[PDB]
């Protein structure tokens, strides 16, 4: 099985896995029973911004997300990512649905990893931004039922012709690179992410989420892992 | 009298003031009494590289210290800043001597601050680099016997025209523009900074030490701040 | 007199002093009578957004300016800035209004300048970026009618309590720091500046426009700088 | 056949495909012929710097060559690059030596590009930077002779054990994602490249050079490459 560390931004509470009883952003390292969690009033039909943050240093995996007009939500957790994850990753969005759905859309995405070495500076980096997403983006590894281009997005889960969308769907993107996040004359190793994501449904009770995850190079979809399992694990353990 | 956050690289050992028996990096906030050190095995004439970071989520002044072929040195101390420095500061480099020398000669010098807000993004950011510095070097504000192009770079205490340094010698550098660290409407603010340094002495002990801040807008070399206090404070409280 | 390179976004023809009898994008070289223009589909009330590059190599000034949904229009001028420009100079935003008027607001303003010597490798930049503009922006200039912090943005020309543009109004904003564009062992200088602007008026003929600029550190409005002269230029030689 | 646009460093004078009688610097549209080049004075045994721009208004490809202490060598030459490469490229180094020799040691590179949109801004990017090459350099396709970890570099060709060049080698280094270099929406497109190398021989004729360039995401070593055809072209038509 693959190893997945991610922020979770959970919109349907399953409460015998551990979720709160309400939508909330979590950390999830190796597991989709969170390590920490927070409550998140999650608006369907508005655009959202959400920000994960980590150093070598400090090591601490922290998160916010927010709306225009509102307070944030944030949560942390201490963690050291070099004892979890391999020295080369790849990064990625996953979102699903199951019996009940939304739209999983992401209207933009931003990276940036650093590994600073002792060697006079030395610096080392990856950086990308989209801000747009066209119908054949090369730089990015599509999984499942995501697809670029629809309204020049990034829609995660699938939607139907008329903008409906689908119950029962997952899927995910990858940036194509491989990152290294751990390198021996490292002496500070950092990554910044940030996403706008556009959730919306027809109904009362919205699921499942989207999350920000980091992998082995080499991750794909678990079987079964549409609805609570977010299209990042095999089972709920 | 000016607020004061500081990390420095303390190069001579005052006892009665809670230094270390050795040179060592240290967090000062609001005093030269530092809240937190660790032991720095400094290197008369060689080059080495510091790294400061910090953002608004975790709260954590963190730094590191290092040179080419060597392991580093690291401190951290958990502090909201926003309760200790106003909306608006500067940032600078520091340096003194006293009846100890050395010299304390900047070879490069960045920053990175960001303020991100809840409108889509919403990014806000200032940087610079100096790799270079000249003669008449108009955005920095230099203060004391700080110099600028003498061999490209900025000499933050007094040299002999012979390149021995000078005694009783203090001396800071101030990015010209103000700098703002908080906003109502931010959501996460962050600041990194890298400095690259030359401290040599023809002595068996150099003092007295070279310190990144970020003080109130108007800060200025308080009286009497040669040797043991940086450049940084009026007393030893 | 000041020294003044800019990018015009002209609103109004004012055919005697050489304007084309329609709106238009100008490269403006120590004169309002610009060097080289461009037919500009200027679209009232709707946010625009205007970029300008130029390098030390190639030697030639290059703006587009677009909005959504429409096409570009783009001018370029061969210039050796530095047979123009001082060593040191300031950047800013101007705009006017006559006895015809407009809302001049900024929304985003972005600049990025470099020089890279012959020392390894060896960058020297500084950046800024703008997104939302607070009531006292202590790291802009602000000259004439100029305000900031309304709705979040910058207002270059006065508008009434009602949102309403008032007439005879000149206003600029410049950067803080000097930027250094021109050093002697620099073997490549650039530089680029974005800005996203909303004209509105209730008017059929909107005045007089808005300019990226770039200015002796030391440059005031020019009097009677109102209307066509864009608080630019003092006459229109 | 591959499509390449190049700026090649080029040690060694081959008068018959149309080189100048000394070392020089030059721009290769599609032909190991250049259609520019200048006068490059190359040191023997001490490090460089290579500087490449271009962007899609101005349609200028421009390079610029220098070592520390000495004067600057640079080329340029108008061509629209939409009409040359395809929409998705992959960026690389190259190198070759052929019965002369020379180390092709790259001891840093980096690169950006840009696609500005019509959208509000838009901006999308990519941007990579290697001060230092480990052994297993997953981000980097190396094709033929090329090499990662010794010493921390990248050796584009074969070099003994002992450190002597060998002849009859050729290599290159590809970054791992395609790069997107037009997009329809596109206003502005731009790419900028630098890259430090040293470049040793024991022999006071050293041979071949080393390229920076441009190719389909598909591009490999043609056939025969070796020598003076850089590891670029497969005949010096
Ligand atoms: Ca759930
Ligand atoms: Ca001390
Ligand atoms: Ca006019
Ligand atoms: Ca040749
Ligand atoms: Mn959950
Ligand atoms: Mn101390
Ligand atoms: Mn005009
Ligand atoms: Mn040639």
């Amino acid at each position: 099985a693959d190893t997945i560390v991610a922020v979770e931004l959970d919109t349907y509470p399953n409460t015998d896995i551990g979720d709160p009883s309400y939508p909330h952003i979590g950390i999830d390292i190796k597991s989709v029973r969170s390590k920490k969690t927070a409550k998140w009033n999650m608006q369907n039909g508005k655009v959202g911004t959400a920000h994960i943050i980590y150093n070598s240093v400090d090591k601490r995996l922290s998160a916010v997300v927010s709306y225009p007009n509102a307070d944030s939500a944030t949560v942390s957790y201490d963690v050291d990512l070099d004892n979890v994850l391999p020295e080369w990753v790849r990064v990625g969005l996953s979102a699903s649905t199951g019996l009940y759905k939304e739209t999983n859309t992401i209207l933009s995405w931003s990276f940036t990893s650093k590994l600073k070495s002792n060697s006079t500076h030395e610096t080392n980096a990856l950086h990308f931004m989209f801000n747009q997403f066209s119908k054949d983006q090369k730089d990015l590894i599509l999984q499942g039922d995501a697809t670029t281009g629809t309204d020049g997005n990034l829609e995660l889960t699938r939607v139907s012709s008329n903008g409906s969308p689908q119950g029962s769907s997952v899927g995910r993107a990858l940036f194509y690179a491989p990152v290294h996040i751990w390198e021996s004359s490292a002496v500070v190793a950092s990554f910044e992410a940030t996403f706008t994501f556009l959730i919306k449904s027809p109904d009362s009770h919205p699921a499942d989420g989207i999350a920000f995850f980091i992998s082995n190079i080499d991750s794909s979809i678990p079987s079964g892992s549409t609805g609570r399992l977010l299209g990042l694990f095999p089972d709920a353990n």
